[PDB]
């Protein structure tokens, strides 16, 4: 709430991140469902996963260096592997970090192009840790540009960076406050589509036998969607996915944002927007953490940290170095 970019913005944006992973995370890889398992959060219990601990080591890269620091970077992500390797990361990314471990390793962005036989990630690791590159950077072009960096550490497919883009452009849209679901929508899709026309994005599409602009062509089935009667779960994960890869997750996060900007009759009207948002996002299944972790960051910057219930946010390891991290953040780069 209140003024764009604000600080309950910048805490709701990363406490709904954490609230989405660590609440997700029950049904990680799996309505009436997830109704009631989320009476059980009417401390710390629930402990988050890769995407928060990645998160947590971007934001912190961010903080200390004061800008983006590409070695800086890498090494928090390795040395964080190393302190807690256990925390659910892909079984492929930790390639990238063994070898970012290694001294010798001077170019921090070559261990990620090596992955899949020289084609790099596409999963959706760049765009579940990403909402922090948002509250550091208020433009649009900046946001773009170190989206990308950061993703490019361990995803180097444009499948993989772009949905961080993507992702992180959600979330830079919803820190600046009200705005209808089309108008919203509209702005991502012409964004994608301009970094789509890039001829590194159409051969990595076209080898992948895809759509050929496929974050756009994501997007515009998220617009038919929003006027479709009747939707399903299983249309929405036929349209979209439910999966590890960014284009199956991220934009099916922001279709979750934004078809929950409105009440739904299906799901009890005591919880708020925020709420709905992330009991949504995890009943359609498949990788609910980093799904609802990515809907989770977008709700809470455009709700504001109004929306957080205490008794949600409570039950969440590490909510309070999570909330701290987010006043920092207001204050080194939005200069409050
Ligand atoms: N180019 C590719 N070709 C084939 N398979 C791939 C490719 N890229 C990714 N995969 C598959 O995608 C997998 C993960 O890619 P990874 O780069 O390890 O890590 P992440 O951080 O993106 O993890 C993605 C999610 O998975 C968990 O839920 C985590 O929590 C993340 O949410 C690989 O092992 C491959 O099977
Ligand atoms: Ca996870
Ligand atoms: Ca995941």
């Amino acid at each position: 709430a209140g003024a764009a970019r604000s600080l309950s913005r910048f805490r709701g944006c990363l406490a709904g991140a954490l609230l989405g992973d660590c609440v997700g995370s029950f049904y990680e890889a799996h309505l009436t469902s997830v109704l009631r398992h989320v009476q059980s959060l009417e401390t710390e219990a629930l402990y988050y996963t890769d995407d928060t601990a990645m998160a947590r080591a971007l934001v912190q890269s961010l903080l200390a260096k004061e800008a983006f620091d590409e070695v800086d970077m890498a090494h928090r992500f390795a040395q964080e592997y190393k302190k807690d390797p256990d925390r659910g990361y892909g079984a492929g990314v930790v390639t990238v970090f063994k070898k970012l471990l290694n001294p010798k390793c001077r170019d921090v962005f070559e261990p990620a192009r090596a992955q899949f036989n020289g084609k790099g990630s596409y999963g959706n690791g760049g765009a579940m840790r990403v909402a922090g590159i948002s509250l550091a950077y208020s433009s649009v072009q900046d946001v773009q540009k170190f989206a990308r960096l950061s993703a490019q550490l361990t995803h180097a497919s444009s499948l993989g960076y772009n949905g961080a883009i993507l992702q992180a452009l959600a979330v830079h849209l919803a820190l600046q406050g009200e705005s209808s679901s089309e108008h919203f929508l509209k702005q991502l899709l012409g964004h994608m589509e301009d970094l789509e026309g890039d001829a590194q994005s159409v051969l990595d599409a076209r080898e992948l036998g895809m759509e050929e602009r496929p974050y756009s062509s994501r997007l515009k089935k998220i617009g038919e969607l929003l006027d479709q009667a009747s939707v399903t779960r299983e249309e929405v994960v036929s349209e979209l996915g439910n999966g590890i890869a960014a284009f199956e997750s991220v934009p099916t996060a922001i279709y979750c944002f934004l078809r929950c900007m409105e009440p739904d009759p299906e799901i009890p009207s005591a919880f708020n927007s925020l709420q709905r948002t992330l009991i949504y996002s995890i009943s359609l299944g498949g990788d609910t953490d980093t799904i609802a972790t990515m809907a989770g960051a977008i709700a809470g910057a455009y709700y504001g940290m109004d929306q957080v219930p205490e008794s949600w946010q409570q039950s969440c390891e590490g909510y309070e170095e999570t909330d701290i991290l987010a006043q920092s953040l207001h204050r080194v780069f939005q200069k409050s």
